[PDB]
């Protein structure tokens, strides 16, 4: 008896959706695989509608399978993974996987990546660890995982807290699990939502224009995430715009363009004075995910900060 | 002992005249003179300070043996690259800051400043471009970047590595940047009062096109895209920047991904759209080169050549 | 009411033992500190006797304090930390700390390192995580922590599974804990031992002499750890000597000189055929610690392998 | 197309004559000829193979445009440095291997070999020393090391970084090693049948002196210490090596620590004891340089100078 694993595809094939058991025939040795094409897009075009589709599908079909593998482009896999980490209520394994080389190229990584993703989704030890990303023989938690390099097959790393386990010869030695609350331990419930609160991201740098921030404010955005410099700092003109926005109903989260480390609460910005929230180790795109979901529950900055301290 | 000028741009990391008293060991390695150029937090760094610093270094080159610039860490990597392209003095120019306040336990500023002066005093530091010295390491201004929000070891040359390490006041240099810098560039800011307007837009799932449209509507000369993966763009952002490029806006594809190049000949046909690929330059560094490129040319093929040489 | 923290010193001072509350006066704000000089040596001379002294002291004095900080040289801190991780039965916090710069040098790291070590030992959340190392604002588990650079203040990293938490403004956000069994979950009990089994380490490289391995065998060593090349591979002459030793009573553990990754069981060496044990992610010096302790319980290679799979 | 010679030292990574059939895309970039020099696992690499490879490359230099050497990954970093010091051909010499078996899913060997040939065919690769090409990256033979036991991305130049990255068959080189290599070294193995005996001892808590004593008793010409921290030694190991140095044994302090230099002027008075500090050379790389140094001199001051130049 092998586990039933459902592959949900979101784009092109990473090996070579119903043909994957022929493209990677050794999947037969580890699982009974069934494939469904959910959508077909490049992940640079990933969007809220696809996120809601995936969460609802996994939650609806949880009782019909033993685990899920989602094939997904690498560019925004880290965003989808965290969205699902917060909204999936199935605690069976949910594993995302992609490929940094075309499936037609020399030494394509897709085939073995898919094999190892199925290994992970079939391992009972993978349950209750949240939504996972499996790339380059490594199991990574959906919160901390990020794409660190533009081209390397080894690009995906959990840059602050490290991987959960390594895969060798079809076996995983798990030595870690994420302590932040995920899946069925979060209050986020998207089962009935057709849309998510509007949250945009602005970058900070020398001489930064306030026009991007102002355009999101003019459009009535529900939240703005700042990709700050250093420990979440803001260029003066951007600071001025976001200070006004926070006092007129917009939720403002300070994150950082710096690729590792937390944007902390007790540094150079008096968040309580301005009504801002500090993102911790969540990078701008991950902080956007959590802020959108926070905004389904509350608009209060103190309550949003508590959310950013727990999930 | 060599004469070293410390140009301060903010608060102390260890008045500016007092640094020899804060770090008395500096007297054993250099004759130090300090000047306060501006006094701002580096999160508020801007074009006017960049122009002031380049002009000052170029004007005072003959008056000193080397320069150390004290600077906040948040945007040091941007100022370093700007100076790397516009300074024509080939005497050492070294930037330094501190990740812990000078008043805090185990403050890093004192030894960082000591090592920055060591570097500026070392004859072997000349002709290597503008340098950043942090955590016992000499880093080239092009590749150096702040990798962590809090760690004293945050500054790293994440693609090509450091130039040398400092131990007991001595540097073993094993590398130098091949990209053209300082007097090997055509960028000459000596007579400029302002720089071309270049903004940065971020890409992510469901990204709004409104930031890009706002820069276009303001007549920006260039826009850098902090793309996903190998410089890819969310569809609506792509569409806005493609239309803008047809009108003459310079568009550089960079990446929010912290290491690796945004390459030509990947998923985006840059020649078709009139875009430029930034290579290993991250968004804020690509902005620096794009502003300077736009002092010379608006033509995308020529801008691409600049992004392949500097 | 502040916690009672005991500082156990093993060498020179890292800040500036009873004077430390004067060298770092802000310790008064976070703990009631008492210091004891256990030994006074450079950690390059660390040895079994000091290890046994420390474990027995912590176990004896557990009920007299709220947590422990051990000041220790950096060169072998990673070895002592893992030894204590396996032998301490006090589940109150035990934190090791050192300094990469002299306490008299510019920007000495010792003072703040000690402050943060006391913060960690005083945090109730630090309990039950095993023996810890606190360096450069980071809390690291004793198993995976290793010295990665010869001079950098940021040298200590948990290179396979990452840190447990980061320290900012005297507060720790713990997001991980080690899954391998430690402290009171191990069977290793050194309370009555005056000596440990003899275990030496041999290096592998091109053209490697068998003479180091032969000298340990001739001396009747109880175990030998190989610092293998790649995934625990051995130069032919070293392989030949260790194959003979394993069949004549010596325990042989394959580790690797490679600084990250596991020496795995199902690679190029048939460990069952030769009676060898694979060390997993334990580097040679850490594998020595566990092998010495395994040898207090058993000489059987299969049982030693199980130990290397659980601790 | 350039003529590239593939010298194989073990099993295939993608007979040796068949590589153009395993990787047909090689025909689009080079005229490839293969020769099997030896057939061993690289964990069994040894002095005789090193001498064979250096002599073969030096003899056949005029007959080809570049060399690729296929080699096991376990000791590739040692062979690369040996060749980096002894090859006098300044045409490209590139080493390559594979972390996954050629028969396994997503085997890395095929593309690694393709990129190695790209590198050997690129005129810009010349005069950079012996190179290792792995995971789309060109790495200098001195600093390159295997950092992980299993990862395809294991090879990194952990102190000074890579020389260039390979994308779509093109290399952007931004660095070159400053330490002297190839024809800038005095090491000449053309007439040597053997190399001086150099062994490596490890340091750790409670370390036995018996390994060191065994090498001394065998009359080893040199011993490298894999020290703790900045090249420190356990007392009993120290005492044995100090006595041996007084008798003429060459002793190099390296470090088991995987990055950073073993420096002069730290905790060990090298001049007093007659020891040599290895710098950034790890134990196995320090052995390579020490063996070659001992073909020229037994004097510790001269050996230290060699460790400061190569």
């Amino acid at each position: 008896h092998l586990p039933n694993i459902t592959i949900l595809a979101t784009g092109g094939t990473i090996a070579g959706v119903e043909n994957l058991v022929n493209a990677v025939p050794q999947l037969k040795d580890i699982a009974n695989v069934k494939g469904e094409q959910v959508v077909n897009i490049g992940s640079q075009d990933m969007n809220d509608n696809v996120w809601l589709t995936l969460a609802k599908k996994i939650n609806t079909d949880c009782d019909k399978t033993d685990g899920f593998v989602i094939t997904h482009g690498t560019d925004t896999m880290e965003e989808t993974a965290y969205f699902l980490d917060l909204t999936v209520k199935c605690d069976k394994p949910v594993v995302m996987v992609g490929a940094m080389r075309p499936s037609t190229s020399m030494s394509a990584d897709g085939p073995f990546n898919l094999y190892n993703a199925v290994v992970t989704a079939a391992d009972k030890a993978s349950a209750n660890r949240g939504v996972l990303v499996v790339m380059n023989d490594t199991v990574l938690d959906g919160r901390d995982v990020t794409k660190t390099n533009t081209t390397d097959v080894a690009t995906f790393k959990s840059v602050n807290y490290g991987p959960l386990g390594y895969i060798h010869n079809g076996k995983i030695d798990y030595q870690r699990t994420p302590a932040r609350k995920h899946t069925s331990d979060t209050p986020f419930d998207v089962s009935k939502l057709n849309e998510l609160p509007k949250v945009g991201i602005v970058y900070n740098y020398a001489n930064a224009s306030d026009l991007p921030a102002k355009a999101l404010v003019d459009a009535g955005y529900d939240g703005i995430v700042s990709a700050g410099v250093g420990n979440g700092n803001l260029y003066k003109s951007v600071f001025d715009t976001l200070a006004t926005a926070a006092k007129t109903g917009t939720a403002v989260v300070r994150s950082s363009r710096v690729p590792t480390g937390a944007t902390t609460q007790d540094a150079e910005v008096d968040d309580a004075k301005y009504g801002f929230v500090a993102s911790g180790t969540l990078n701008p795109q991950k902080a956007r995910v959590l802020l959108q979901l926070a905004l389904t529950q509350t608009k209060d900055p103190q309550q949003i900060q508590q959310i950013f301290n727990q999930y």
